[PDB]
């Protein structure tokens, strides 16, 4: 009824963002969820049974009795705090133009964001605005409208200062909108998302870090790359296995660190082995390519070395699909949960990267090359190249600026989502030489089984996906 309700009401909004890694009982880092099911990762932990979701998911042989459904329960938590403060500002007075536009802007870019995340991995799921299924075409309607509507409000700034950096922001709304208007291949709107990523590229506060090994350190957050990063706190973090929910650090680190990693040796610490990088991903790079070593870490060549030039045999326990090779973008490096009060193991520092510059440089290149306008397809792909230590320029091809994207974004939740968009999912993702994946990807794949729960709760409602 009040202001300062309404703004409480939304930070509130934003804590689901910050949820998926731990809540409802389950791991679903919302990352990892699709980049398992491409071809950049393996699944990893103790065998298949553990984070066995995981395992399906990957194999295309998810079943609704045994899937993730944390992030399920995030995403519509997210919308209904979304839903209460679009209705108390209905009953609020003394609010200003200005600050119930404002209030509006971010908890609807917000509703979006949480529906983007069942809508890609689910697609025909339930809609409500206010606290009925619709189909993944009817519900993107429903979000690129809402999007729409939050642009025409003209009140949200294009960067948000030292003190507000995860606030919504007009630049982080038109990456959603590119996101989602590429991912549907809506043509129809290719001309505006290209005048978006204009914007952005126009804007000086916007560019890529000159140093591919500076994004990810924890100097790294909010950077003149960074458009919009999921904030993570070690700072007297205390979220807890009983206390999910809370503003702390990020349970990443723990997943996909090396299991028993003699923790302080080459500033890495330890984890549970999950998601080793493919050795195929560490042998696509270049030798000159500055992203190889800042995506793959060879812990095993590392102690390698050590063994050698201190020889105590140092070893860390491989654990399922090991290569020696782990994600060294979220990889737990020594000190960064080191001021938590709680379990150490949830309260890691990491920020989640959702959007950075080198992705709007390849939006716009590729909206350039599916017919959206005039533009500098060649100069957007190859400021990214050149920024990885390429030297030699690439043409502005469909085919190198889908695997410029391949090379930039291991681990950051874009490639299996480029590769349905794309029409290369059905010829990719077919069963390797190792025996892992045994299964190839068809459309029937493209939305997972709904949870059971929720299709027996809805009694006939909801509509299982024939996945
Ligand atoms: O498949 C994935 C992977 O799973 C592994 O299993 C996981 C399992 O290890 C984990 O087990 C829980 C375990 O970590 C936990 O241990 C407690 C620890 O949490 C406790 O820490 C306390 C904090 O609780 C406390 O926090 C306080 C905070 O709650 C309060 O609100 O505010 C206070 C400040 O205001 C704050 O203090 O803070 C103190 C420090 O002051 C901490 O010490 O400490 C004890 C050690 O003393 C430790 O034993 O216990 C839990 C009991 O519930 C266990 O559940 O659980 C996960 C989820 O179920 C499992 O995934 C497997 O091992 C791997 O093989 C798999 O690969």
């Amino acid at each position: 009824t009040t202001d300062e309700h309404i703004q409480e009401a939304v930070v509130a909004a934003y804590d689901p963002l910050h949820w998926p890694d731990w809540a409802f009982d389950e791991y679903n880092p919302v990352n990892l969820m699709s980049d398992i099911m491409a071809d950049d990762l393996w699944v990893g932990g103790d065998s298949k049974t553990d984070n066995q979701p995981w395992h399906l998911m990957m194999n295309f042989e998810a079943i609704p009795t045994n899937m993730i459904y944390g992030l399920w329960k995030c995403a519509y938590s997210g919308v209904k705090r979304c839903n209460d403060v679009i209705t108390y500002l209905d009953w609020a007075t003394d609010v200003t133009d200005a600050n119930r536009a404002y209030y509006e802007a971010q908890v609807i870019a917000l509703r979006v964001f949480y529906y983007n995340w069942v809508w890609k991995f689910w697609g025909n799921v339930p809609y409500f605005d206010k606290n009925e299924q619709l189909t993944a075409d009817q519900l993107y309607e429903k979000m690129v409208t809402s999007l729409e509507e939050v642009i025409q409000l003209n009140v949200l700034p294009m960067r948000e200062d030292s003190e507000n950096y995860g606030r919504v922001t007009l630049a982080m709304v038109y990456m959603l909108y590119a996101e989602i208007v590429m991912y549907q291949n809506d043509d129809s709107r290719y001309s505006t998302a290209l005048k978006y990523m204009e914007e952005i590229i126009s804007s000086p506060q916007y560019d890529l870090m000159p140093d591919y090994t500076d994004i990810f350190k924890e100097t790294g957050e909010w950077s003149i790359e960074s458009i919009f990063e999921i904030n993570y706190k070690d700072d007297n973090a205390v979220r807890d296995w009983g206390s999910p929910l809370v503003a702390g650090g990020t349970a990443l680190p723990t997943l996909i660190s090396p299991y028993i990693w003699p923790n302080g040796t080459d500033n890495h610490d330890r984890g549970w082995g999950f998601c080793p990088v493919r050795k195929e991903t560490y042998e696509r790079y270049s030798n000159n390519d500055t992203r190889r070593n800042a995506t793959c870490w060879n812990a095993q060549a590392v102690l390698d070395a050590h063994n050698a030039e201190h020889p105590d045999k140092l070893s860390y326990t491989t654990r399922y699909q090991d290569t020696g090779f782990f994600l060294e973008k979220y990889a737990a490096i020594t000190g960064n949960n080191k001021d938590q009060k709680s379990s150490s193991e949830l309260n890691w520092n990491n920020n989640l990267r959702i959007y950075r510059y080198s992705e709007t440089l390849l939006n716009a290149a590729e909206l350039i090359t599916r017919g959206a306008g005039q533009g500098d397809a060649k100069k957007y792909l190859n400021l990214v190249h050149k920024r990885a230590g390429l030297v030699t320029e690439i043409e502005p091809t469909l085919d190198n600026i889908i695997e410029e994207r391949h090379l930039e974004f291991v681990g950051e939740g874009k490639r299996y989502w480029d590769l349905i968009r794309t029409g290369k999912a059905a010829s990719v993702l077919v069963p390797d030489a190792y025996g892992y994946r045994t299964n190839s990807w068809s459309s029937s794949k493209k939305y997972l089984p709904i949870p059971q729960k929720e299709i027996d709760a809805a009694k006939g409602t909801l509509v299982q996906n024939n996945y």
